[PDB]
């Protein structure tokens, strides 16, 4: 039997805004120590990674792993049925055909019963994160999100260009063009508009605005964005959680 | 002569908002004491009925029974023209070819006077309601409002199953389902939030979505919603008024 | 080399909202003592003309005139990229092929820069202002849009009549009609929702309700609008700036 106690249905809600607008049908693999889950676009340039540790509910019991496959598109209109600052309790026994979301509130008012039927999807799990990235930054995901949504209005393209103690995110369209630089700096004010960056090796990067765009939706989750680049392997932005992260890999073209 | 003055036009256009989405054009009998309308969609399945007595206004003239028939879309519009808080005044003379809806406000600086072409229209009038009605309850709107909008996500046709001391609203779709279960007590803390049930017969019938979705838009009219339920018969639901009262006729299928 | 400096770049976005729906490209001189700039909807039944003077910006430097001429379609786009309350500055090197806009903030943080190619775009720049007009009034730009607004429901065409102390603004539909009354006073309480009217010759037109409702953006611009009639020529709908206007010309018809 799976029990896993959301303390705010948000989480969870926000927590699929990641994976949704990207991503179709995912396998949430339920296990002792918490949830993790994977995904993949049509297209195979985008990759969600989400792990939800235990700290991360309220209250947390999964006796034997159970895998649960869904449509996101699906979920999230049962996400829609709850109430945003709610208890939301996920349910299963072995082997599910279906996985029931629970809805509480303050008073034993009203208490919402959905079900979910369940899928059938084959894994393949992938496991492509390296070990060292040639540059890795983080700034205030609020931050971050202004410079893609901005930038995204002139280029369907934006690099992301690292030099040392220098960030420049860039885009140039056929309409005129624009681009931001931003430096490292430890805010004592408030730390959580700190900018921190570790270069090894300078970065020169492309990515497609389309996706940068899936990649922001995150922002709710965490101040900061964590974004590591290498020029071999796709870049990894990440939001992290109480205890654990959602994960984005993203290659970039040319 | 006719000189009904509502206190502010948003009783009259929101009252408007509970025929507009599933009616068309409407009679409004106006006589001595008070305002009656009635309407029926096409499909003949969900009826209207509207009564507003003469302590609904803050003044009230009918010297002469009026019939006043018009397209709710057109009035609407109108509607939309005035002060949402602003003194609003239906006129109309004898015979009339057309209503002239009047807004005022605060200070004489802007008064707007308007005019709709009224139109002939055969009535027919229906006078379906019963003596009795096998289960009768009554909650807060918004609550009643949310549980059908939640409801609506995963099915077209929403299911109300009535045994004693038990209201259990249920969805089931092909993706997932859901079910809503609430129980009868008087709040003392706030007695608008009381939840009220006299079950004479048990009831279970199921209704169109899309019509509870058009019921619940007389949320806006009272804090509580009236739902008789027969077995036999379409389903009353109403929103009461300062004097009067807004009346849904719902046909359940099968 | 010019530089103009916005206070906020509220200002020069609310300014390209007045041209937007109703204008494409538009020729900006630039000059000694500020910009002007001028455009002509395709039916050429409405002309916006703009200036605004060296005290509207913080800071204004053109050495030499300049013409940019630029597609508001795209401007604006750019104009989407910068912080509403923001400090934004034109810059652009003789015989520009591009002008730069430059956003900065409160902390050097995030200082975007932009670039928008500029076009090659044949004048012929229009004078059509006239000595006297028959008529002349000044009100609320709030007030004036609300008018505009609301008849706009009823009829594609509303006709301003003006005798001596009485403005009556009138619209007449299939659907029904309407039609607003107002009187010129003195407010002493808030001079700012005073009405003015000096009637030379009473005047009768009738302008097309798409257009009026392009010239009621301005009411971004200023409190008051100041609309000039005539029965020859087009009416005179200003805004006025700091320093400088934005107005509109509309030909009224039959």
């Amino acid at each position: 039997m799976l029990e896993a106690k959301f303390e705010e249905a948000s989480l969870f809600k926000r927590i699929i805004d990641g994976f949704k607008d990207c991503v179709q049908l995912v396998n949430f693999q339920c296990k002792e120590d918490g949830i993790i889950a994977q995904a993949v676009d049509d297209s195979r340039v985008l990759l969600v990674s989400l792990e939800i540790g235990v700290e991360a509910f309220q209250e947390y019991r999964c006796d034997h792993p159970v895998t649960l496959g869904m449509d996101l598109t699906s979920l999230s209109k049962i996400l829609r049925c709850g109430n945003n600052t709610d208890t939301l309790t996920l349910i299963a026994d072995n082997t599910p055909d279906s996985i029931i979301l629970l809805f509480e509130d303050t008073k034993k008012d009203r208490i919402a019963e959905y079900s979910l039927k369940l899928m059938d999807i084959d894994a393949d799990f992938l496991k492509i994160e390296e070990l060292q990235y040639d540059s890795t930054l983080s700034l205030p995901s609020s931050e971050f999100s202004k410079i893609v949504r901005d930038l995204s209005q002139l280029s369907d393209s934006i690099n992301i260009m690292i030099t040392k103690e220098t960030i420049k995110f860039v885009a140039d369209g056929d309409i005129g063009g624009g681009s931001v630089i931003i430096k490292p700096f430890v805010d004592m004010e408030h730390p959580e508009t700190s900018i921190k960056l570790e270069m090894d090796q300078p970065v020169d990067l492309t990515f497609g605005a389309k996706y940068l765009l899936d990649i922001i939706k995150g922002s709710s989750l965490s101040d900061r964005v964590g974004i590591r680049l290498s020029s071999e392997a796709p870049a990894l932005f990440q939001f992290d959680l109480k205890s654990g992260f959602l994960q984005f890999f993203l290659a970039p073209k040319f």
